[PDB]
């Protein structure tokens, strides 16, 4: 619907299972990115010039870890305040995605890699409720980001 408290708890929980194994789950996420769009390898500074996705790289891990934490924090905010707030950070995030060559058409790629990562994290605990929770938070955060992108390009 638009982030009920039970949806918000499901996101927080799954997020906590994600961050219990950062090395594994962030390796997995980038595999799921290149399986959807092999061309995306080149947008990524620590992926470029590699064969396979590094398994123990700190920059890959800190990056993929901020990405997930931002969606999870958008979902708590949609559930608390009813919106995703535009702040320094997300306007900065609009400029950086612009610099790197990210386009609007790119956003569904990262969406499907997050949904698929999360389904492998929770395993048997996966639900349609959890899936649709992650979907709303992502899509609400991509709107605000794309907005910030667009003002500059
Ligand atoms: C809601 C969705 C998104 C979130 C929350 C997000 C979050 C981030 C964050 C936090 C960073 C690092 C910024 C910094 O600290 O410099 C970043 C960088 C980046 N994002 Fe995203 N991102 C999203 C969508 C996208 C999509 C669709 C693409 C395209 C494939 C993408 C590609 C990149 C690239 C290429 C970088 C550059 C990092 C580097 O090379 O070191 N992002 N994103």
């Amino acid at each position: 619907g638009a982030l009920t408290e039970s949806q918000a708890a499901l996101v927080k929980s799954s997020w906590e299972e994600f961050n219990a194994n950062i090395p594994k789950h962030t390796h997995r996420f980038f595999i799921l990115v290149l399986e959807i769009a092999p061309a995306a390898k080149d947008l990524f500074s620590f992926l470029k010039g590699t064969s396979e996705v590094p398994q123990n790289n700190p920059e890959l891990q800190a990056h993929a870890g901020k990405v997930f934490k931002l969606v999870y924090e958008a979902a708590i905010q949609l559930e608390v305040t009813g919106v995703v707030v535009t702040d320094a950070t997300l306007k900065n995030l609009g400029s950086v995605h612009v610099s790197k060559g990210v386009a609007d058409a790119h956003f569904p790629v990262v969406k499907e890699a997050i949904l698929k990562t999360i389904k492998e994290v929770v395993g048997a605990k996966w639900s349609e409720e959890l899936n649709s929770a992650w979907t709303i938070a992502y899509d609400e955060l991509a709107i605000v980001i794309k907005k910030e992108m667009d003002d500059a390009a």
